């Protein structure tokens, strides 16, 4: 008899990176530089300090990819601290970021790890660091021995929410501004209408909300995507003015950003309101891998198919909406310009896990005290899904159980070997399980009643010692995804790929012998699977014509191995066979061979399905004469080649990369490269990574409208100055009256 | 120019059990006794409060092994409940009280694992149990979910020195009184004269004493022990008593205890100090193994070569004295009387513990809060030993780094594994290891790190699938003991023990093939060792002419294995090689084969060492003809058959067991025996398990003087009817006034 909100559903449109500027943070980013290079030949921390939500690592960014900072300081490094952060990762993290071997320092103590940070970041000069999220005094004081003062200036930059911190650091700290009413109105305009301006009649609604938040950015921020949300009409605005005003009675106290929170929340649909919840099972400051939260939206059963829309393309299209309303923050993006990694806002993060623990019973983690116990059988048994980030050993020496736990999730830090004597605590505890993402744990073995989880859907697993899979493996049905990763190299697959229905998705690190597929002779049916979209590293000697047969679908493919075999006459035939799958849009070639046995030619250009839109070559070795191949693909739009994929010294561009927009070259022996602006009329985002041999970069790239970023690193000297050139060019261009898209460019070492 | 305490040092004699009853305690044990069946059908705890060392352990103990207890309740169970306790062991052990066989519990849940328990109890009926040293509420409610209340008059008895817990637990605690100035003077009196009775002069003296002692029995022993370290002069009295009125002025400081400790630890030897807080390196509560304690000092090198006495003696004695003084109780004893297991006091552990930590610095513990992180490199420098009893694989996860680090002993009850990433992180921190006992930690192989480090002077470890013992494990030369553990069946040494010359004892839990003895081609030098006195577990293949020549020091053989291949005359002389050992005090005999397939005969009694004393038969399967050819050996004092070792439905008394002393037998199908007085004169203790069989127990046993303690366990009515008759006749000689201690005769079932 009663029914609301009765209206039809329209499109949503992408996540375009948007509002790139910060609104009215410059002054507080000058002040804060104005205060670095206070006295040379010291070591001193700048304490930044505020209410959460204000607006501090927004600053902090700021200034990191500040230019004046990047000129000023040639290393420089950004480093996480969270509340329950570890030191020795935290050196790893440090120290790999500069180093490229990793064997030296895992042998190593922390103190021994701290004193190569030191000479590494002493010897290079002056170095800016920065610090997010200190909680206490101790943290700081243990973090900070690994910082050295080497004559040099060098300053690091922290940010924290607690004045006594602060105090300790420094005897006067920085204080964040509020958002002037001005202020706070043209963000949210923005916000909300993006380039457009506000309609007048939504103005005077729009101008009382702005006022109400009292300039706390988060706030403003929540706000406009919940208005955003509803749709614009002015009862519409006056709905949200009332109340905004009780929420906003009180400006200061936490407990009323949850409540805009809650708003948000409120007119969130049904299906994004637990995919919403879900990403909080992940601990506190984690970066979610967005193809790992997608597959794990799927398999939940959260993502229901409804007609042509693939589950994928539709949970990145939910990953996308999500991130519009401000509720997701876009940590990192692809070449291609997808979402790569998100994570949840503090205070977010806090009301999600909240309301999964409490009101809906989503999920409970299992933090413990150290007077606190781990729970009974008896708790357990009310669960539904489990998740332990913290100590899961002793967890599982407890050998519990639990009928009625249908997930587990571990998202370690470190990786955990499980004792051989614990390894079936898992099944018999839990089998009934649907989901198991146990990554971070590292199996010797399985036992025998892995085989009995007739309900997995999802399986990610980590196993060092692995070579074999057991044809028992292929018994489970219902599994939707597998992702497998091992340190040995090769791996061969007994159970039976074809046979088994459900299965969408196969990922692995090792190349993978497929078994032959060969129908039943007694049954009519032929596994034909359309739900197959990728095998992410099948062995070159699997690729023959029946397995390309048996994949319908497949949007991706990749080979690991000896690619000689494919480019060889005699089995020429293999590659050719790509010419079959129709869907392909990604093509990773790996080789592992280390040794240059013979010369590589690429067989011609329409053996390449019709749509490769993303190519990726390591170690093929290839000639550079062959890139004519390659650019007679009309369709393809990002290239990488890395660890010498294309051996020779000179390269002369012959045109036919018409819808390019990326490339991507690291580690190669090129000397001189010639091109001319017709080859690459449409390339956006030029990368050149370790090219420490080429003499120059073609001036002809400044002509092209689409070129809009470029970076150069560890790059011979005459490539920075030829990149400065074209700076300069495209800038007299842009002067110049045309509506050339804005260009920017970054040379890892300032110095080049 | 000063000199002081110049004297000669004269004996120090052996610890028998002496003052077994408890001084003016009898009062409060009959009021405990009494609330017996207070209430029947329901469960009720009995709290026992006081302050440490008051006696409610004594007094505990006293109820328990009384004789009124043992016939209501038929089960009982002991339970030692420290602040440090886990549920999970509490629980395993309980059953192991109950069946032999707990493999099915391990996989097992802990509720489940109380419900085992709480059947087993209902089966039991009528139970008593008991808990010692509760700490918190908690802790005891956690622990109660154990016992049944299944409507039967069953009791639980639990020890605390806190108010709160005696009271939550019931709200009647029995306040535990303080022992009068006249029971002062005569536990005083007991405890340092032993059956001799004090000399007139001291006795003033000695009575000042007691009553400065206050009525706690912990000072008035630990008084006791300084005064027989002192000796028994007046002056010696005198000034004792001035120092005791001077450091217990107070009353309610437990410091002051300490304090009277202090008093005894100075007097005793710089030899024995040195001990006397190693002892405290174990854990708090934890059962000290004798032998394992004892040759860790001989590894460390406290005890060193002073006279004739072989270090193991040495060291024996060094314990006895050590337990004369009252410094160490004793908690078990061995069959022939001696020592087998001790402990320290909780108050003067804690003394012990603080004195080696602080003012010696003879080692340092690493016990960590949660807020607290591991010690850094620096600390870790200064440290001369180290002790780890706590989580080890997280602080082995850190990779530590000492170089003056001597010794790493970690003690739990709990054995753990170690990760294949973490087994090279001992062998780097330690290259200067002296000794090292990682018994509670697991390794699949060793790293080739660990096969280099030639400090090592003692080893102890487990290992579960360890089969062959490398070669380069021979090359340390400084390791003078070795224990090995492996479940694997069969060890393969291939490390040239006779190449060996530091090793002294080598204990193993596995049958173990010894390379042959090969006397090297070019060295005058022959590889014969004094210092070795055991091989535990040799295989039957091992046992050669040339072996034991290579060993002539060896109180103790044993063999597992094959027991037909040596008995056999045919084939070999191996049991004929056994007598080319001038003393051999125990052999040990023990058949892994389960079938008859050859008929086993025992060799001729001029075979065996003239002086064995203690011999040991495990499924050898003899006929009780061949008890004469044991019945001719002389000098035999203890005997144990078990597992069948001697099979046969009759037995006829041959006589000539003139100097058994004690005799065991369990697992035995004999239904009837023939005996008379004379056939075992010297007779002490007679042990019988599980002999569901026989019919009957000779009446002329009873005749024997020395019989003093009988005991059955799990045997048929009958028998225990004649073994009451055999008691009857005791309380007959009791009557009669014989000159042979009481006799008291205890059976598991006391229905029997
Ligand atoms: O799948 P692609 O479109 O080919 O993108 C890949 C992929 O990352 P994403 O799937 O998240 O985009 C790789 O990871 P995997 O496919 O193996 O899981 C990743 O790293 P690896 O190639 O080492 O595996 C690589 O990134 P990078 O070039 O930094 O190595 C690259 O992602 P990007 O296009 O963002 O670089
Ligand atoms: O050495 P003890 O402390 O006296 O223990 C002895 C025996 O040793 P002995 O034959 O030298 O007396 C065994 O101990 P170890 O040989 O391993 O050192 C052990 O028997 P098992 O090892 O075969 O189990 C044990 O057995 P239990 O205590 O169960 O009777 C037995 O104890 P007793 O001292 O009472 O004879
Ligand atoms: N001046 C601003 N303009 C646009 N967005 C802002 C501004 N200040 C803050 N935000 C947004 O508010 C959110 C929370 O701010 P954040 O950077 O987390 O500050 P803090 O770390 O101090 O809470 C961020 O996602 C950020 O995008
Ligand atoms: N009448 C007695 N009361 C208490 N302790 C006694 C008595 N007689 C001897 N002792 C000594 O007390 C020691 C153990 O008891 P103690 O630790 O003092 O009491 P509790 O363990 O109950 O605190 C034994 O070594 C024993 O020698």
């Amino acid at each position: 008899d009663d029914d609301l909100s009765a209206r039809g559903s329209e499109e949503r449109k992408p996540p375009v990176v948007e509002e790139d500027d910060v609104v009215g943070f410059d002054e507080e980013a000058d002040i804060v530089i104005n205060r670095l290079l206070g006295e040379s030949n010291h070591l001193e921390v700048v304490p930044v300090v505020g209410m959460p939500g204000l607006g501090k690592t927004t600053l902090a960014n700021k200034i990191y990819k500040h230019p004046k900072i990047g000129y000023e300081f040639f290393t420089r490094i950004w480093v996480y601290v969270s509340q329950s952060y570890r030191r020795r990762e935290l050196f790893l993290n440090i120290i790999s970021k500069f180093t490229r071997n990793t064997k030296q320092y895992h042998g190593m103590c922390e103190e021994d790890l701290a004193d190569e940070i030191q000479e590494f970041l002493g010897k290079g000069g002056k170095y800016l660091v920065v610090l997010d999220d200190v909680w206490s005094d101790e943290a700081w004081e243990r973090i900070k021995i690994a910082f050295p003062n080497n004559n040099k200036p060098n300053r690091v930059l922290l940010t924290t929410r607690d004045s006594k911190v602060a105090k300790q650091c420094n005897p006067i700290p920085h204080d964040l501004k509020f958002l002037t009413e001005d202020e706070s109105w043209i963000l949210l305009e923005k916000k909300v209408f993006h380039k457009d301006k506000c309609p007048p009649e939504l103005v005077l609604s729009g101008k009382s909300i702005a006022k109400k938040c009292k300039g706390l950015p988060l706030a403003i921020v929540v706000i406009a995507g919940a208005l955003i949300g509803k749709g614009k009409t002015p009862r519409e605005w006056k709905q949200v003015d009332d109340s905004v005003s009780e929420h906003l009675i009180n400006r200061d106290h936490p407990e009323n950003c949850n409540k805009l929170v809650q708003m948000s929340y409120d007119r969130l649909p049904y299906d994004l309101k637990a995919c919403f919840l879900y990403c909080s099972a992940f601990p506190g400051g984690f970066q979610i891998p967005a193809w790992k939260l997608i597959r794990l939206w799927i398999a939940e059963g959260f993502i229901q198919y409804k007609g042509h829309l693939s589950l994928e393309c539709k949970g990145e299209d939910n990953l996308n909406d999500l991130i519009n309303r401000n509720l997701v923050m876009v940590m990192e993006r692809t070449s291609d310009g997808q979402i790569k990694t998100c994570r949840l806002h503090d205070m977010l993060h806090e009301f999600c896990r909240q309301e999964a623990m409490k009101e809906e019973n989503l999920f409970q983690e299992i933090k413990l005290g150290s007077e606190q116990y781990f729970p009974g059988k008896r708790e357990l048994s009310t669960y539904r899904r489990l998740c332990i980030h913290s100590s899961v050993l002793d967890f599982f020496s407890t050998k519990p159980s639990a009928e009625h736990v249908r997930s587990f999730l571990s998202f370690s830090s470190k990786k955990i070997e499980m004792p051989s004597a614990d390894i079936p605590t898992i099944p018999k505890g839990f089998p009934l399980l649907r989901v198991l993402d146990v990554e971070s744990i590292n199996f010797s073995r399985f036992s025998r009643e892995f085989y009995q989880l007739y309900h997995l859907r999802y399986v990610a697993f980590s196993s060092d010692s692995i070579k074999i899979l057991p044809k028992l493996m292929g018994e489970l049905w219902n599994i939707q995804t597998i992702i497998i990763n091992t340190q040995q190299r090769t791996l061969d697959i007994q159970a039976n790929i074809w046979n088994m229905e459900r299965l969408r998705h196969l990922h692995t690190n090792s190349s993978a012998k497929l078994p032959v597929p060969v129908a039943p002779k007694n049954s009519k049916v032929t596994l034909v699977n359309q739900s197959l979209q990728t095998l992410s590293t099948i062995a070159p000697e699997s690729c023959t014509e029946e397995v390309f047969a048996r994949t319908p679908n497949l949007k991706k493919l990749g080979i690991r191995g000896k690619i000689s075999v494919l480019l060889d006459n005699k089995s020429a035939a293999s590659l050719k066979n790509v010419k079959r799958l129709e869907y392909l849009e990604n093509l990773k070639l790996i080789n592992d061979s280390s040794i240059q046995t013979s010369k590589l030619r690429l067989p011609p250009a329409y053996i390449f399905p019709t749509k490769l839109r993303k190519l990726t070559l390591l170690d093929t070795w290839l000639e550079w004469k062959d890139m004519s191949i390659l650019g007679q693909l009309e369709h393809l739009e990002v290239l990488k080649m890395k660890e010498n994929g294309f051996s020779g010294e000179s390269w002369e561009s012959t045109g036919g990369f018409c819808s390019l927009l990326v490339l991507w070259i690291e580690r190669t022996n090129l000397v001189s490269w010639k091109a001319s602006a017709d080859d690459f009329p449409r390339l956006k985002h030029l990368v050149l990574i370790c090219c420490d041999n080429l003499k120059e970069v073609p001036i002809a790239l400044a002509d092209i409208r689409s070129f809009q970023v470029m970076m150069l690193q560890n790059s011979t000297k005459t490539a920075a100055i030829s990149a400065r050139q074209i700076q300069a060019k495209k800038d007299n261009q842009t002067q110049q009256g045309t509506k050339n898209i804005a260009f920017k460019l970054s040379i890892f070492p300032p110095d080049l």
